[PDB]
């Protein structure tokens, strides 16, 4: 155990889920999970292990923001055994063409936070996925007729930034979407050799006014879902 | 009526204590509070509001790591008139006689993140308290005949650093506690005009490697709760 | 002696008020200070060592400028026993509600400067006051009839500042005023082991562009002068 | 014309193959292409344009570094329809399980250069490569019986690094290969909206300069440009 | 031989004029060298040592841009015995009264490059000429009736530039010229224990401005190159 | 008049000899020139104004330090019609080569301090000199038979290093001499359009043990004097 899982190796399987609301977590392992299993519930922050169509999947949530995710992926590679971590999150989007409900497939992450540069003697570390994984949600896509594109997103430290002339960079820059783990998550993934991918479904439009029904924000977190389990099948084989 | 807080104007009283951990915001509730009712469960981020020898309090956790605390902490700030933000939350200990369950009071707060440069040109902002909260809390412990010591905390990005020696350079100028959350809370104060105060708990020291159980961070902390709860009795006077 | 003092240890108190005018030192040491003795004169940064009340008391300019007090308060911290330093300065206000002649509490210092980078890996030090030192000025203030706000000082390496703009964002996180020294001696202090506190009576506003003369700087700011010196007899217990 | 290239649209293909050194640019278009013609010699810096089973490609030189390589790419996107840039380089390993001869995709270039920061408000740009050719790059070194490694590149701006440390910073986060140039282009492309990606065969392992006879140098080089080209055919369908 | 440069000693004089261009370094040879033959053909960057008025002079193309120059210069120094580099090329002017084919000598050149804050513990470097060599250019500029401007050149890493604000400030600081190698090869000077310096003619005015005009100077290309081997005549004696 | 400087247009002269402590200045002042009349003494920072072999010449204390010479060097500028500023001063040593005798003439200033980075948008100003001011130093010296050297200063905010990384660090790059004040009058003369120079001479030399009586320091500290006001009147030609 460590002091923020109460679970012990063995509890996991190798490939974790990790959505950043634990509810969905929930959500998740009750949905389209076999005998799930509750295995953390330390702060909240609920973790689940089971089988999908006789794989071994477990689901947790990593709590929002860079520092939060790098604690449990960090400890899940660590001390569970964990291979691949897969972020099934929200993100905002800046491009014109990017509409909600999109899915969206960081091959790489940017960030404006300190992170990478302490880990990296202040220089440019490119926080990116694990290729194969990005193959693997790809292909799991086209296999459900979902559409979705691959690049750049943007991991954010403040959800409320004072700095908005930021978000005319991102779009110059051709970030799909502005979330806050992913370049956190693939520095831990680098830093302790695991691999990791995120995956987001837009679930706003920075500057731009326009909602959704509760019913379709839920079935494009399904896809979300199930482009992620599928891909680990893939993974597998 | 916010994006992280489903709960509306009056809900809260217009001072929170806000651990990191939505559950030891449940216990104090449950311990500290009378009539407390739950008043926020988005994302399992517990808050609940009560009375304390009369006074309307709320307790609420703010998550992980500064993004997590500078959202919830902006939005009860500018969404549903909180005045105060007390943190009450555990720290790593790097001076030799700094002992567990030793409660510190952060007038400053270090920083390894980027969010206040940000804010701040680039240049350097002293993340600190309010000077009165400081006065309340060491009043308050010296009353009910508690030690506090008074200085800097740092609040680290990364829970586990890749640069070992950052800690002989905490322990060098004094940092009387590591922690994640400090420098944000007090970045959220001043740039959306509000006081906040961070009291810890040691619940780990980063040398002897003597720690703590996630559920004695969870619930037996009380010291610090006692401390910030009569604190805000003297801030009313 | 040291470099930039010719003295011996003894010759200071274990207290020393430091303007950054010599000039000023000399005005508080023949005003307020009985039996003075003059103990520095090297490169005319005056010292002084007299009684106050019957308690043992020195005061001494520090020069203009980070660089400079940094030299002086090392120095008397090393060599000369000396305990806490009381930096007694001019600043500009920035704030509308801030007046000419008011006295502000620098219970931190952000800073323009690189020296607490230097110091800190690169990461941000909250240079801020002793806590104690800056209670007994409030409660010295307080008994004295004077008004004092606490808070974040800005210490700028370059008075004559080519960003204009950094003034709007001082202003907006709550800078009291704008000096050159503070930042600098707290960050001595935590890393030699003792003891600060800066107080500044406002001598220019940069909005209202109200001034006054350097006569005025030099002698005539004696509010923070009794403010200090009274706190510093509280300090005794 | 461009200031750097003395040709006119038509004169190449919308796909430029890019090796540091001119000489093998004209060694690729007179082992590889059909008809090739010399259509750039402006600062020795020869590009050739040709076909490849019927294919219109190009092959110039970018010179060596960051800077340089930004230059061409750029005035070949702005000025010569060029939508699609492969460098084809060789590159140095850190990694003892990453052997001489290996084929190294840079799904993501890490750099110690200033260019992206720079573009993206001194944030982390993520640099990386467009996915489709990565992935059309990973299927044309399967077919030819060819295993590739995907991951990051790390641009270095010095050759003679005055700090070997920072070899074991790249070593311990994963990085494949070191090369001058990928996130140079990576930046231009993101920047004037085309598409890049970098292709290294490993040359020389850095930590015990161990490296290889021309004659298999020669054969891996030749693989590599196999790869590159039956990219581009893959992409077109 | 090293990397990049296939001679031997001796091949080389002890000073190397530089242009950028490898065929501007042909065009030298034989229009100022007697008994002008090639020692180098590594990636077409040519090189060549002849005789001017007896004395040993060699002259190289160095590339384009920081990473590039750095190359050829460090080899020249570390295994060719060269003592003596003078970089010989075109900058762009943002000062009005800067005209063209003005000659500016860089005693000293400023950089948006990271490669001399990598070198200098990420402080400031003042990457400087010579002062003899300067002198030496001044000198032999009067000679032939020049008179070259003196002061700072500005060493970009993008000749595309997405940031035409920082030629204002440019402009501001008196910069002379605008290029792309000078502070790469005073790095290199320094750090190996050589002698540099670099000479440019005035090609064109970078931006517009309503109080650009000033005039011409029939300086020619020619006249630079006269400039600069004539001034390593007068450093001879 | 302006806040540090209790004088009017006209008291100065058009050039100003600065060292860094006042009492020199008073000392230069009543030896080598005529009719010396003192026109400062705000902040006891002595300011002088005399005649020089008949031309007209003042001399000033800067204080130590950057942010101290920079306000006294701008105000100089802006206020007091004042063109060229001379700093004469002392420096430490870091190169073997460079004897405890030394006169060294600072044509370049490298720093640690950050006011040129807020002035040039976070990159590298090379802080220069004024080239014939230079020059003028070189040649007074030679006509006394004094050899200057020519070359970088290190311009340190820190006296007291808090971990001295730096001085190997200046030793391998060449630096000539440590200071504290020569990158930030370069500066300042850069910003305001002034010609500054930077003569000091060597007052301590780490690893050896070299002795003067002082008979020689005397007789050098004068000797620089001279060749800063032998310099002015050669300028004058
Ligand atoms: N040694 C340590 N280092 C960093 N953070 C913490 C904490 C707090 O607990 C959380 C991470 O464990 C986070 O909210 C942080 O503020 N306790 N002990 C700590
Ligand atoms: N508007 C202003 N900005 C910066 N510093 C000062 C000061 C202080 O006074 C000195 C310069 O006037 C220096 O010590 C500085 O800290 N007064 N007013 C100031």
């Amino acid at each position: 155990a460590t002091p923020h899982i109460n679970a012990e190796m063995g509890d996991f399987a190798d490939v974790v889920l990790m959505p950043g609301d634990p509810l969905r977590a929930k959500y998740i392992a009750e949905t389209f999970l076999e005998d799930a299993r509750e295995v953390n519930n330390v702060r909240g922050m609920l973790g689940f292990t089971g089988t999908y169509k006789g794989r071994k999947i477990s689901v947790m949530g990593h709590g929002m923001g860079i520092p939060s995710c790098s604690i449990y992926t960090k400890e899940l590679i660590t001390d569970f055994g964990v291979k691949k971590i897969i972020r099934v999150g929200s993100c905002g989007a800046v491009l014109p063409h990017v509409k909600l409900r999109d899915v969206v497939i960081g091959m790489g992450a940017c960030t404006d936070s300190k992170v990478n540069r302490i880990r990296f003697k202040d220089h440019d570390f490119a926080a990116i996925a694990d290729f194969d994984m990005v193959r693997n949600a790809v292909d799991a896509a086209k296999a459900l007729g979902i559409d979705a594109r691959v690049g750049n997103l943007f991991s954010a430290d403040l959800f409320y930034s004072p700095d908005g002339e930021m978000f005319d960079v991102m779009e110059k820059y051709g970030i799909l979407g502005v979330e806050m783990e992913a370049a956190g998550i693939y520095g831990v993934a680098a830093e302790f050799g695991a691999k990791a991918l995120t995956i987001c479904t837009v679930s706003d439009h920075i500057r731009t006014h326009e909602q959704t029904t509760a019913a379709e924000r839920q079935t494009t977190f399904n896809d979300m879902i199930k482009i992620a389990l599928e891909s680990v099948l893939l993974g597998d084989k």
